[PDB]
């Protein structure tokens, strides 16, 4: 056989029922949720999110998340999601919709899952295949090594293809990673992350930055740069494809004037 299929139609909701919520850090959680039955798989490509879909305050919120489970997983949907709370920031009092009411979940409460959705497909041993535009056809591109630039949860998209890479032991590609934060406490995953290292280093190539750092640090400082992305990514000679996912303005000040600086190309990058 093969596994049952949770998301069998794209327009379809599936209501999930969450069963595990864990701390990832002040602000960040990782949420379980039940697939319809414990022998189920999702049906998510490697790279692609769903959406969650709920009635908040009266209106209809939807909003994409990015799973860091895989199809290998029986029977649970893992989420890493950070809360956007109310009552803190001067600007965002009210804090953010789905978020919050993700925190207030009661375990058992149900939410609706759909997908999947997005441009990119890893299809393993090197292979990406990337539609231009969701109306045109995926292009298939292999390469031999892949840079990540990551700020805040745009980690989870990167963490997808890095367990797909390292789980398989014929895949060879190595994936540079360079993961910025606010402040070290801001950092997600660590450990996890730094399991990966241990576990791969040929592999996996692990740098950080953070906006503030603390006295004690061995990693970069400040916002994604020139710099960081020369030292933490492959060059551009080799070919790589860049992956970037994170805040609008890291993308749009930090990621693509620096990736032309160094000489990456467009056609070699994907922003998720
Ligand atoms: C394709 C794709 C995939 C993903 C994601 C985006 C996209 C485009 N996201 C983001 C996610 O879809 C969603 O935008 C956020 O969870 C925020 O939605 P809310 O409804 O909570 O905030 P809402 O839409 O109400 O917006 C409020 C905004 O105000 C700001 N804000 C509010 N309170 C704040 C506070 N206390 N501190 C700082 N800023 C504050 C934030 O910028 C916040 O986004 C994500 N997210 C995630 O956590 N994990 C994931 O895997 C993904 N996956
Ligand atoms: N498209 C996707 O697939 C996808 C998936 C997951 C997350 N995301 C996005 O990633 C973001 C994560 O937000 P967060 O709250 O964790 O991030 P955050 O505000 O904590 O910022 C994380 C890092 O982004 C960089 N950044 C932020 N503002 C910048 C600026 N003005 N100039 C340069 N760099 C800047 C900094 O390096 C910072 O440490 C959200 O916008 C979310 O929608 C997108």
């Amino acid at each position: 056989s093969t596994p049952a299929i949770t998301l069998e139609n794209p327009d379809i909701k599936y209501p999930l029922r969450l069963i595990d919520k864990e701390v990832v850090n002040h602000d960040t959680r990782r949420f379980r949720f039940a697939l319809p039955s414990p022998q189920h798989i999702l049906g998510l490509p490697v790279g692609q999110h769903i959406y969650l879909s709920a009635r908040i305050d009266g209106n209809l919120v939807i909003r994409p998340y990015t799973p860091v489970s895989s199809d290998d997983d029986k029977g649970f949907v893992d989420l890493v999601i950070k809360v956007y709370f109310k009552d803190t920031h001067p600007k965002f009092p009210a804090g953010g919709k789905m978020s919050q009411y993700l925190e207030s979940m009661k375990i058992g409460d149900t939410i609706e899952f759909r997908g999947p959705n997005g441009l990119l497909v890893y299809q393993g041993k090197g292979k990406f295949a990337i539609r231009p535009d969701k109306k045109s056809s995926p292009v298939i591109k292999t390469v031999k090594s892949v840079g990540m630039i990551a700020g805040g949860t745009g980690i989870t998209p990167m963490l997808q293809v890095i367990r797909a890479i390292m789980k398989d032991p014929d895949d060879h590609t190595v994936c540079h990673l360079l993961f910025a934060n606010q402040t070290e406490k801001d950092i997600l995953l660590r450990p996890e992350l730094e399991e990966l290292r241990n576990e791969h280093s040929a592999r996996f190539k692990l740098w950080y930055t953070v906006d503030r750092a603390p006295e004690a640090w061995d990693y970069s400082q400040g916002f994604v740069n020139e710099e960081m992305i020369r030292d933490h990514l492959p060059p551009p000679e080799e070919e790589p494809l860049v992956l970037m996912c994170g805040p609008p303005p890291m993308i749009q000040y930090a990621c693509l004037p620096n990736l032309e600086r160094v000489g990456h190309p467009k056609e070699r990058c994907f922003a998720f």
